[PDB]
């Protein structure tokens, strides 16, 4: 944004008010102030703002949307000395490393757990096939067995790879982007046993990370699956928990995908030398680390010296149990592909728009060859924006919804009260030849825009001509 202050965003799930305590160090001792946000949709919102120069100075995020955010240039490359990354951990470096540079700089490596309701289950289950009979004793307590977030695929993810699924094959040291394990056997029998559980009434199709977290917190559920940020909330509500190995299925252990949170600079702060003080002497050190650590905790950190210092918590060993078992996720641009594929797939198959064995075999299509239409199509939006806006200067008009992308297409700015048509964008093709005649809308209201209407998958992905 502006020379001589730092902005930060930073997910609204991490330890935010931790960070902003560091940012107040860091001002008190250099005179430089230090802004921590937390946009919601941060890592999509991202790429927008910051290819038009108007980002914060510093984002964090999992490693896995970096490799995009640097092929796309929107990142600095960092210098860290020696001395210094020899302080973290070589796992970690190799996270942020895309086309042998490093991209940002580590902070935490994360990975989902089982965190369960000791009084309801002193001894959680070990199998997820156990789970369903689980439940029906426990609702003959008012109380059920297991509630997650369904809507993000990275909290299903561990129960597909358990059996054999993949994202991107990874042999003789790359991933191959035309291998995509998402439609194997293995993988169709966790997706096929996620849906069971609904289709069973052991969990809702349209849980979300809040209600999960809720349900859990008021002891009302006896599991959830969670990082290591949630663990705060948890203490906040006195629940009596315990965070250990996530269930076996078919025998193999849930294999989550493991993520390292780090910390870009954006490639347009003029700041990039504050950035890196602040991130390298503040942050990065057993104190600034405490403090985020003490908010929301962060897993085990890629600091040597203080990931030592809480190794023996046995909710982080638990974590880094269940990172062992899991798979680093890849930090290719393709990625960004990967998670529409897969959770269109999940979100499908859940509410019965598609059989789990159709949900995936478009999804390994669409993780392999979506993300090119995914390019082409932001950098056309991102032109027809800036077209509208200017003609909006020229009408001496302004924008009641802003023109957007909403990483499926292109919204140009409307009124109060004006609906916008779009076409079925081609990305629906694969499932719909005819989805050319499809039509999708937004209204733009006083609250701003509504979501689309029909839902993309309702309006596009049927084919309406038999
Ligand atoms: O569900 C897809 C989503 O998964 C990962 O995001 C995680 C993030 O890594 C965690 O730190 C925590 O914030 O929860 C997120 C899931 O809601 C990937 O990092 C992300 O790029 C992907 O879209």
């Amino acid at each position: 944004i502006e020379e001589g202050k730092l902005v930060i965003w930073i997910n609204g799930d991490k330890g935010y008010n931790g960070l902003a305590e560091v940012g107040k160090k860091f001002e008190k001792d250099t005179g430089i102030k230090v802004t921590v946000e937390h946009p919601d949709k941060l890592e999509e919102k991202f790429p927008q703002v910051a290819a038009t120069g108007d980002g914060p100075d510093i984002i964090f995020w999992a490693h896995d949307r970096f490799g995009g955010y640097a092929q796309s240039g929107l990142l600095a490359e960092i210098t860290p000395d020696k001395a210094f990354q020899d302080k973290l951990y070589p796992f970690t470096w190799d996270a942020v490393r895309y086309n042998g540079k490093l991209i940002a700089y580590p902070i935490a490596v994360e990975a989902l757990s089982l965190i369960y309701n000791k009084d309801l289950l002193p001894n959680p289950p070990k199998t997820w096939e156990e789970i369903p009979a689980l439940d029906k004793e426990l609702k003959a307590k008012g109380k059920s067995a297991l509630m997650f977030n369904l809507q993000e695929p990275y909290f299903t993810w561990p129960l597909i790879a358990a059996d054999g699924g993949y994202a991107f094959k990874y042999e003789n040291g790359k991933y191959d982007i035309k291998d995509v394990g998402v439609d194997n056997a293995g993988a169709k029998a966790g997706l096929t046993f996620l849906v069971d559980l609904i289709k069973n009434k052991h969990m809702n199709a349209d849980t979300d990370y809040s209600i999960a977290e809720a349900a859990f917190n008021k002891g009302e559920t006896a599991m959830t699956i969670n990082g290591p940020w949630a663990w705060s909330n948890i203490d906040t509500s006195k629940v009596n928990y315990g965070v250990t190995v996530l269930p076996t299925f078919k025998g193999q252990p849930s294999k989550p995908f493991v993520g390292v949170l780090s910390a870009g600079i954006n490639a347009a702060s003029p700041n990039k030398e504050l950035a890196k003080e602040f991130l390298e002497n503040y942050l990065l050190t057993d104190e600034g680390l405490e403090a985020v650590n003490k908010d929301k905790p962060l897993g085990a950190v890629a600091l040597k010296s203080y990931e030592e210092e809480l190794a023996k918590d046995p909710r982080i060993a638990a974590t880094m149990e269940n990172a062992q078992k899991g798979e680093i996720m890849p930090n290719i641009p393709q990625m960004s592909a990967f998670w529409y594929a897969v959770r269109t797939a999940v979100i499908n198959a859940a509410s019965g728009r598609q059989t789990v064995d159709e949900a995936l075999k478009d999804a390994q299509t669409n993780a392999a060859a979506e993300f090119a239409i995914f390019k082409k199509e932001q950098a056309m939006c991102l032109e027809k924006i800036q077209r509208a806006n200017e003609l909006m200067g020229f009408n001496d008009s302004s924008p009641g919804c802003p023109g957007m992308w909403d990483n499926i297409t292109c919204w140009k700015p409307a009124h109060v009260g004006e609906m916008v048509l779009v076409s079925c964008p081609e990305l629906f093709r694969i499932f719909n030849p005819d989805q050319d005649m499809g039509v999708v809308s937004r209204n733009c209201t006083e609250d701003g825009w509504s979501e689309p209407f029909p839902h993309y998958f309702d309006a596009c992905g049927f084919d309406e001509y038999e």
